[PDB]
Order: structure tokens, then sequence, then C-alpha cells
């Protein structure tokens, strides 16, 4: 009973967080095996950020300039290298708390937990969706760079995001763990357009199934629709076009509840055209798109 | 930039979770020092739950009947006792992962993180408020009993809740770590009235301050109100009456933003009387009451 915006337990990730200082800048690093990963802008001063020549800035740095501290212990840096927008600092000690892990590049519309950190210390954990425009609407202040996003399948942490930047619009940008930015963003102090965003249709449908499973059924109607008809409505309301692949991923939820995907699409169509009429669904007064069909199945069954 | 329903990092609590089995029932236990805490209904069968005589049911149990497993290792039970609705199983080994901790009884309107667990394994973490009627709107399925709520001040975990029960209405009930239920609830399979709930006024005001700090300002108006006038509106809309003590706790947020508490009350009064007019605040289409003034200050400053 009940449905919450649930994050993964952050324990395996807390054990990997470290503080990285270079010159006067301090941010967070991710210590896995004998490598510490952090945003490459740790080597910049606030003045350098207009248009930094990272290659030139890193050439002035040596292993001993990167101060890496795991809580209270100091790590010895024996190598440094830049891969895309991340720095990899080789340390002489493998992190004893390194969990089984993978580095994954998630797709837009997928979700993940963020362990927000400051000075190498965890402050909190929250669940995010990677927007269709490759930004995340997180909660990050100065010093949060290097905080990571992740998913966990049993004992394996799949790291998918590292926080790098806040856009002038207050939304967030970052990279995969190979330092490749999601979206068109550059690690520079310049105005950067985030693309037109859309609502993640398949996630809203998955969340409508979670509502039905939990007893919120008022939005169910006597109608049905087709992919073509629904997509004309999705277009008008800036929703992602629904594909057969999206319908296929909704299969388990359609099977458990006995509500065909296109019938749930007709409920979503009516909610888009008429609003909620001052009512709520799972404690929300808007259509939630931060739960994937997998998240709904996991939460509704109790997967640990 | 940004504001999220953030939970505490759950790492220190994950290290304390164990599985407790007695007879045919399995649930979660909290292992701190050499004691494992769990709901006393672990000793019941589904048939016993109509009106269990817990004293009599526990008399038929011996130390060896409580199977306690921490992941893959088996704990040796050397004592058992019932305190209110919790069982305390003394084990021969102190948990090496026991953090600095306290047991606290939180007040209604206060918030905390829940580490949902099944079979002693963590599934996810979310932030909750203890409702004014002493229920929590969580996300719990069968097997989640024994999952705990907590807050963390630097390195100290203050355990405030242990999950025991789901009411016929789909809301949740539980105890403090001394086994005292929050609210009038009993650990029986009987219909139990949850009191009339109200919205946590001071939390909604704190969240309006968080909105202003983050740039959502459209609801700010040219009006002011008094405690008496605002409370006539709070009464009509089932909001908790605002007291000078609530105003006093809002002081830091009033000081940081320069918006007097009664002026923010006039914005809340207008939002109650007129609705959001199809707009949102911090990504919500309703008035959020699950962030305390302390939560807002902590998140807005970056406390770890
Ligand atoms: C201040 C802040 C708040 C929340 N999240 C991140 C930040 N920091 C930055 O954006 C640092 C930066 C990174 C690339 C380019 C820059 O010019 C500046
Ligand atoms: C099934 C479930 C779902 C979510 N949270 C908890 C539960 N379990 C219970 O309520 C067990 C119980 C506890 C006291 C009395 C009872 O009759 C039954």
């Amino acid at each position: 009973s009940g449905f919450r915006k649930m994050a993964f337990p952050s324990g395996k990730v807390e054990g990997c967080m470290v503080q990285v200082t270079c010159g006067t800048t301090t941010l967070n690093g991710l210590w896995l095996d004998d490598v510490v990963y952090c945003p490459r802008h740790v080597i910049c001063t606030s003045e350098d950020m207009l248009n930094p020549n990272y290659e030139d800035l890193l050439i002035r740095k040596s292993n001993h300039n990167f101060l890496v501290q795991a809580g209270n212990v100091q790590l010895r840096v024996i190598g440094h290298s830049m891969q895309n927008c991340v720095l990899k600092l080789k340390v002489d000690t493998a992190n004893p708390k390194t969990p089984k892990y993978k580095f994954v590049r998630i797709q837009p519309g997928q979700t993940f937990s963020v362990l927000a950190c400051y000075n190498g210390s965890p402050s909190g954990v929250y669940q995010c969706a990677m927007r269709p425009n490759f930004t995340i609407k997180g909660s990050f202040l100065n010093g949060s760079c290097g905080s990571v996003g992740f998913n966990i399948d049993y004992d394996c942490v799949s790291f998918c995001y590292m926080h790098h930047m806040e856009l002038p619009t207050g939304v967030h940008a970052g990279t995969d763990l190979e330092g490749n930015f999601y979206g068109p963003f550059v690690d520079r102090q310049t105005a950067q357009a985030a693309g037109t965003d859309t609502t993640i249709t398949v996630n809203v449908l998955a969340w409508l199934y979670a509502a039905v499973i939990n007893g919120d059924r008022w939005f169910l109607n006597r109608f049905t629709t087709t992919l073509n008809d629904f997509n004309l409505v999705a277009m008008k309301y800036n929703y992602e076009p629904l594909t057969q692949d999206h319908v296929d991923i909704l299969g388990p939820l359609s099977a458990q509840t006995g509500i065909a995907v296109l019938d749930m699409c007709a409920s979503l169509k009516e909610l888009l055209q008429n609003g909620m009429n001052g009512r709520t669904i799972l404690g929300s007064a808007l259509l939630e798109d931060e739960f994937t069909p997998f998240d709904v199945v996991r939460q509704c069954s109790g997967v640990t």
C-alpha cells in the first residue's frame, strides 16, 4: 500500500565518496578500486571558467597537487589523466568499500538516484529522471560537483551520472562516468540552451498503473484510443510520442491490472484534455513522469 | 538551485538491518550493539492477528526460535524480551557497523527518512512526514514490518519509527523504538480509526520560503495578514493553527529572504482561497507540507 518517489539505498555509494581539492577548488570524487573520478573543472579557478583550456590547465598540475581525502584519511596520488570532462586520479590504495559496479550511459526518460555530497560528505539522496532534453532537475549547490547518479541491481551499482554544472535556468547538467556530457552542454561559464523538454509519456502511463494498483482509480474511463489518436493529443500537450516499444515495456503492468495499454492511454488523453478537476493521483496534483515501468514493478513487488 | 524531497543517506541504517524469523513469519529487525529490535507480531501467525495475546504467544517461544540473519551470517540469540509492541533479542555479538545512535519519539509534523526493507534487505529510501493524526503515508508491502524511520545529525542516527502496520485505508502505523505506537493504534487485525488529519501549516510556509529562495515567486503578493485572520482561513481549509512558536521557527527563513512570516501567511491565504490557477511551485501543483523549516534550511545551505 502506498507509492513513493523512492531512491536506492545509498550505502554502497557513500563508501566511495571522497573530497578532491586542487589549488583553491574543492569538490567530490568517486573512489572505485584504485581510481578517483571527479569533474575536470576541479583544476580551474572561478576566473578560468569563462573559456578554460583544460589541457593547458592540467599541464600545470602534478600528482601532488590533487589532494584526495576519504573522510579523515589521505590518499596518495600516483597518476592523473583527463578523459573527456572527467579526471581520473590513480591512487596507491584500492577502496576497500568498492562495491560491484558498472559505468552505464542511461537513456533520456530513465531514472536514477542522486547522492548529493559536499566536501566529500553525503548530505542526502533523491530520485531523478534524466529529462528528454538531457538535463536533470536536481538539488545542487556550489560544492555538489562530483556527486553521482546511480541505479542498483541486487549488489551491483551502475553509475550513470556525475554532476558538473548548473545552467543559468537552475537546471542541472553532467556527464556519464567516462566524462561525456549528457546533452549538448560544455563545462564553460557560457549561456547554454537546454533543448525543448517534453513529458515522458511511458512513465506517466506507468505511474497511472501504480495509481490503479494502489486504489486511485477515479481517472479510469469507458473509452479507448489508438496510438495515432493518442499521439495527436501527446503532440498538443508536449508529451513524447508513444511507440509500440513503450507499449511493450508497459506489458507487465497491463497484465497485472487487466487494463489494456490503449485504454490507459484514453484515461491519460482525458486527463490531458480536462485536467485533474482539483483532484489528486498518488498525492500529486499533476501528471508524474519520474517513475519508469521498471520502477513501478520494482516498488509494487518489493524488489531489494 | 533546485529543491527535492531529499532523504538522509541510508548507509548507517543499512548496516543495522537484519532478518528475523519466528515460526513461519519473517520480518525486519534493527541490530544495534548486542540487541536486535523488531515488531512483536513476528511471533504471530496470520490466524493469531484477530486479537493476539502477545504475552501468551511469547511464552511459547524460546531464544532458539528467533532466527536472526544479517545478510548471510547467523546471530546467536541469548535473551528475548517484549517492551510495549517491540521485541528485543539480545545477541552474543555487538554489530560492528553500529553507528552513533539515539532513540527519539518525534512529534507530529516532523519529518524523517524511511529505509524500506524486505527479508532484512534494503529496497529503497524515501522522506516522510509523521501526519498530525500519527499515521505515515509510506510505501510498504507485506514483509516491510521492522523497517525504520530516522534522522541524522552529522554522525548520529536518531531512530524515530519502526513500521508495524497497514490500516484498512492504506496508510501506515508504527512505533517509536521503545515499542510505543504513534497514535491510538494497536497491533491487531481490527478496524482502527485514524484521527482527522490536517495540513502542516508551518511546513507549507517553510516550503513557500524554499520556493522563493529557488526562484518560484509568482505567489508573492501585496498583502499581509494577522495570526488571527490567517487561522480563520486555516480552520476553513483544515490546516493546523499557526502559533507564535511556528512563527519563531520560521525566523531564519524570514531573515534570509526578507519576507516577514505574516506576509508569507498572506500568500498562503490567497493560495488557499484561490488555488494555484493551473500553475506550479517547486514542481508541485499542490501545497507541500512534508518539509519542515529545518529541512528547508538544511537543504538550502548544504548541510552534510
Ligand atoms: C554553483 C553550482 C550549483 C549547482 N551545481 C553546480 C554548481 N557549480 C557549477 O556549475 C560549476 C561550473 C561548472 C562548469 C562551468 C561553470 O562556469 C561553473
Ligand atoms: C500487509 C502489510 C503491508 C504494509 N505494511 C504492513 C503490512 N503488514 C501488517 O499490517 C501486519 C499486521 C500488523 C498488525 C496487525 C495485523 O493484523 C497485521
